[PDB]
């Protein structure tokens, strides 16, 4: 009834990109949605790290002091693209600091350390099942989860399930109130997304996001909660892939798809 009330040229955008774009956007006030390839699977890439941090926050509700726990690690724990954890190799970091690094810098070593805390990819998947997400699956660790192989369901979800779970965690009741605001605050402090959904969002609106870039198969993504002033928040997810291993990802295409999603919802923006 309220899905795709206004058609938007997503097909032309993905054809110009040379791949596939998946979009799901939800106006949490009216329930209206924009949906394009929204139930297809796309690789999560580093976007799983947002849900990883939420799963850590959920575990901290039953294990008080978890966030403050100092974690030491060896050089063998470093993974290419660990921009924060490499600076604390000789000191260690807290669980909360690792979580913030995973969310805000996509830190790979931090992500693997936190996955170990949860019992691995199946532990994160179990958390997602516990909030009602039956689509999400994490199967591997960094960096193997970035292979983005066409047709491979490992380490994928759908734009719709990403958006639905993001809404539950940032705006609904999946986390207790203090943990919910901490998750929002980590997303708001993200540093990796300035050229993606944020580039479609006016500077005077609040926004938290989590990006991912697999590095192959034109595969990259971003999901976000956006608070336009004077109306209810919008939750959205934009995922891309492409058929050839050497196909380039495009941040501009992600920003453009986000613009179309906001336009389709009737949200006056840029
Ligand atoms: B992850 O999938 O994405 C991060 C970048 C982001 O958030 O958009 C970087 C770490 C992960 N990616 C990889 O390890 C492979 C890389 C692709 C580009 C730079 S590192």
């Amino acid at each position: 009834m309220l899905t795709n009330l206004v058609a938007e040229p997503f097909a032309k955008l993905e054809q110009d990109f040379g791949g596939s774009i998946g979009v799901y956007a939800m106006d949490t006030g009216s329930g209206a949605t924009v949906s394009y390839r929204a139930e297809e699977r796309f690789p999560l890439c580093s976007s799983f790290k947002g849900f990883l941090a939420a799963a850590v926050l959920a575990r901290s509700q039953q294990q008080a002091g978890l966030l403050d726990t100092p974690i030491r690690y060896g050089k063998n724990a470093l993974v290419p693209w660990s921009p924060i954890s490499e600076k604390y190799l000789t000191t260690g970091m807290t669980v909360a600091e690792l979580s913030a690094a995973a969310v805000q810098y996509s830190d790979n070593a931090a992500a693997n350390l936190l996955l170990k805390e949860l019992g691995g990819p199946a532990g994160l998947t179990a958390f997602m099942r516990s909030i009602g997400d039956t689509t999400f699956r994490l199967d591997r660790w960094e960096l193997e989860l970035n292979s983005a192989i066409p047709g491979d369901a490992r380490d994928t979800s759908s734009p719709r399930a990403v958006t639905e779970s993001l809404q539950k965690l940032t705006l609904g009741s999946a986390l207790a109130a203090p943990q919910r605001q901490q998750f929002v605050d980590w997303l708001k402090g993200n540093t990796t997304g300035n050229h993606r959904i944020r580039a479609a969002v006016p500077a005077d609106w609040a926004v938290g996001d989590k990006t991912g870039t697999c590095g192959v198969y034109g595969t990259a993504n971003d999901y976000a909660v956006v608070w336009p002033t004077g109306r209810a928040p919008i939750v959205l997810a934009v995922y891309t892939r492409a058929p050839n291993k050497d196909d380039k990802h495009s941040e501009a295409v992600i920003a453009a798809a986000a613009r179309l999603a906001l336009e389709g919802l009737g949200v006056n923006g840029q």
